[PDB]
């Protein structure tokens, strides 16, 4: 039950006490991502639309650096800075998987880190 | 490593962007339930009572219909509207559950999908 | 695919409807940790900084009566009452893993049981 760090150059950088994800016993365990672009480390911008983009083109770019696949994620977890961006959300969220429908749980919370809008986790297969 | 889509007759449709839960090698993964009556697609009732009793009616349907149980839960997550709603909701939640105690983390959300009070997901065994 | 409980004499007592962790399939599934001194059953004190090291204390406990350990953590989610107590927060979290970086996601609740001010649950191998 080796545990192996995953570490993609086109996802945020993890450089502090997290991995960008960790593959266990053939399951791929993704970090919560945020909007954040790897190449400016700063959001890709203000903006719900945009900051959801970020978010799942990010988880994209961790399954696959895990061998992984957005077709392979089992169970995502998405929460929002604001209850009422659900909607718009879920428009992006759905568009980056296409026919592929995850188990989910969906939440407002009370605030994200670095004052980001969404961020969302999941777990997924090799 | 096979997905496979659960889908109960008997709990809340899925009919966006999401699955009722994923069996993944020998583990389902539910979604986060709320208290939706799937004879009416509206919420079975206003109180935290009525919506709670409703989430882990349709918890127990989703498990059964994956091959799983109440009692092959290991772990929930139980999201709460407001606080105060802890006390009453976990007296449901265990009368639900019997003798059996999963894992568990609860906390009160800024807000959930479609105003709910609570929502409840798993992961359970088959 | 035995469920077995996990009970630290060490850790806060589960005396409710919920088991401090769950074994299941080579994995550890651990009840979201808040900072209560099992000797006391109170809080370690009033801070972030008191209640969070005493989170990542319990939860040492927990995996290790459970056959696992803070290196075999794979994935943390970490709950704050309070969005500004991230930095202290992280750094107590950093400073209980060492060099093992898990995957993760954190944010803030609108609250937490029992007026807590942080709650940590994780996944981890055997
Ligand atoms: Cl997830
Ligand atoms: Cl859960
Ligand atoms: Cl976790």
């Amino acid at each position: 039950s080796k545990l192996t760090v995953v570490a993609s150059p086109l996802a945020p950088e993890a450089v502090g006490a997290y991995s960008q994800a960790i593959i266990c016993n053939g399951m791929v365990y993704c970090s919560g991502q945020i909007g954040l672009d790897r190449k400016t480390g700063d959001f890709a911008g203000k903006t719900i639309e945009e900051q959801s983009k970020q978010v799942m083109t990010n988880l994209k770019y961790v399954l696959e650096e895990a061998g992984s696949s957005m077709d392979k994620v089992v169970k995502t977890t998405c929460l929002l800075a604001d209850i009422k961006d659900f909607g718009v959300f879920n428009g992006i969220y759905a568009e980056a998987f296409g026919n592929h429908k995850p188990a989910r749980a969906c939440f407002a919370a009370a605030a994200l880190p670095k004052g980001a809008l969404v961020e969302v986790e999941c777990i997924a297969t090799l």
